[PDB]
């Protein structure tokens, strides 16, 4: 029960994306400086991080949405294994796949996933500074407009 008009047919969706990295004034790649991109209303064939944030963003409304490496093009993931002696362990029994913790020197505790368990050594998964880091996609909805296939 509404007094509008039949939203039915298919328009041209604009918009406008930048990907920076955090903090850094450096940027990776940019559409903005270039020109804007069109596409019709559900043919979303941006990223899977984005295709969940052009959902919520209006039209004039700039929005920032930091994406992960593995979240956005996945070149060099953060899954690596590390030997630890059984000797961090003497009180608390470990398995394949649980979720355990380390107390660090920096007053703090981790956590990580184990991936191979013996009485002599244990091997559990971590990160490391070598792999990817998270970067800033900001992006408008610059608008949709109703186009014709003549001019």
């Amino acid at each position: 029960m509404q007094n509008h008009d039949l939203e039915s047919i298919k328009q041209a969706a604009l918009i406008e994306y930048e990907v920076r990295e955090q903090g850094s004034s450096i940027v990776l790649d940019s559409n903005i400086s270039k020109e804007p991109l069109e596409f019709i209303i559900g043919t979303n064939q941006i990223i899977a991080g984005l295709e969940k944030a052009v959902l919520k963003a209006q039209i004039g409304e700039w929005e920032e949405v930091v994406i992960a490496p593995e979240e956005a093009y996945g070149v060099y993931e953060s899954s690596y294994l590390q030997e630890v002696p059984r000797d961090q362990f003497e009180g608390i029994e470990l398995e394949k796949g649980m979720s355990v913790f380390g107390q660090t020197e920096d007053n703090q505790t981790i956590q990580a996933i184990i991936k191979d368990f013996s009485a002599t050594h244990v091997m559990v998964d971590y990160n490391h500074p070598l792999a990817g880091k998270t970067l800033a996609f900001r992006f408008k909805v610059l608008g949709f407009r109703e186009v014709s296939e003549e001019e």
